[PDB]
């Protein structure tokens, strides 16, 4: 539908070619749990509707019979960035109402949740124009969910339900990234160490196990794989950690996870094989 | 009602000038900018699974906390924040061992505050170091 606005006489200037916009209707009654606050002030907009718009400071007056869109409500008008995602599956996503964290601030949202016929969802999430300068070819961003974390338990943000996690970087600017699974994340960081490990058995050592350095948590299994040729893993050393493990350094099954035994120097493998306990592979340099 | 406030902040008054700007401690690294605090480093070859919300132990009582746990070619290093009531008790070559969590103090008499302390095994290679 096309409406015809008719700005009064007084008040041309306001209308700039860059304006936007957005309907004022009705009510808006939302609840919440501990935040479930309705608040009414405009009482025409409640009976027979209402448009707002706003005015930007550097662009020209519109001229007569200019055309705009009219937007759903304030927030759909929003200014900033449109990035697109190419996420794995939309499971606890939403239209809108998801938000892209930045160390707890929401710094924008998604807005669109498509599916594209080659069964791969994409998403647009529109981006506060104060975090485009993060955006760079570094910068992942990365699906969360809410962890009970019984000290804190978080009960506001386990209503939540799954956001999104900026992680800035370097590099020339993006606008279309590939939101990580999550805990296939790590993986995809800038600098990590990617493994080989090949066992007869499994171990027990699942995808989430750790890998222990001295006592330390210092990288992840990600991947268990069945082969003929016996279990094989993938591991993510993190890049803090990363010129620690130098090559001839042995891995143990830790008795979870995979316990490393670093060595001096030396080149990184291609695939090292997952020892059982320290009697096996201490042997092997002996 | 208050797992439903979600997060407060708490105001420990103290002494000095008068300030307008602060600085909100993490919650957890807090006990680290008290006035008064021993802040400890350990050096270890491994870490015996002490971690950083992890104890002290001295005579049995509570009396700091392991800070963060810090991985190194040099091995494991701890830091670690004694409370100011019980600043006193630890005074030198008081020794430190992987209690059993958390690190277990042997207190030791007179002598002076080191830079860092290693963090035995357990006490039979604390105490034969002395003999």
């Amino acid at each position: 539908v096309v409406i015809d606005v008719l700005i009064e006489r007084r008040f041309t200037d306001l209308v700039k070619k860059g304006s936007r916009f957005w309907n004022v209707s009705g009510v808006d009654a939302n609840v919440s749990i501990s935040g479930a606050k309705v608040k009414l002030e405009s009482l025409a907009a409640l009976v027979n509707g209402a448009i707002a718009f706003d005015s930007p400071e550097e662009s020209k007056p519109a001229e007569a019979e200019d055309t705009f869109g009219l937007y759903e409500d304030l927030a759909h008008s929003q200014r900033g960035v449109i990035i697109k995602l190419e996420l794995p599956s939309g499971a606890g996503l939403t239209a809108d109402s998801t938000p892209l964290m930045y160390q707890g601030l929401e710094v924008g949202q998604l807005t669109k949740l498509d599916l594209n016929p080659g069964g791969k969802v994409t998403g647009e999430m529109t981006v506060d124009p104060s975090v485009v300068t993060l955006l760079r070819e570094n910068t992942r961003i990365e699906l969360r969910n809410p962890k009970l974390s019984l000290s804190d338990a978080n009960l506001s943000a386990l209503l939540t339900g799954k956001t999104f996690e900026l992680v800035p970087g370097d590099g020339e600017p993006r606008k279309e990234f590939v939101v990580v699974p999550g805990e296939k994340a790590l993986l995809h960081e800038p600098d990590v160490l990617t493994l080989t490990l090949t066992a007869p058995e499994s171990y027990g050592i699942d995808a989430g196990q750790p890998l222990i350095l001295h006592g330390v948590q210092v990288g992840q299994v990600i991947d268990r794989k069945l082969t003929s040729k016996g279990v094989t893993f993938t591991v993510a050393i993190e890049p803090q950690h990363r010129e620690l493990v130098k090559g001839d350094s042995k891995f143990v099954v830790n008795s979870g996870g995979i316990r490393i035994l670093p060595g001096d120097k030396g080149e990184m493998k291609a695939s090292y094989p997952l020892y059982a306990n320290l009697e096996k592979a201490l042997e092997n340099s002996l």
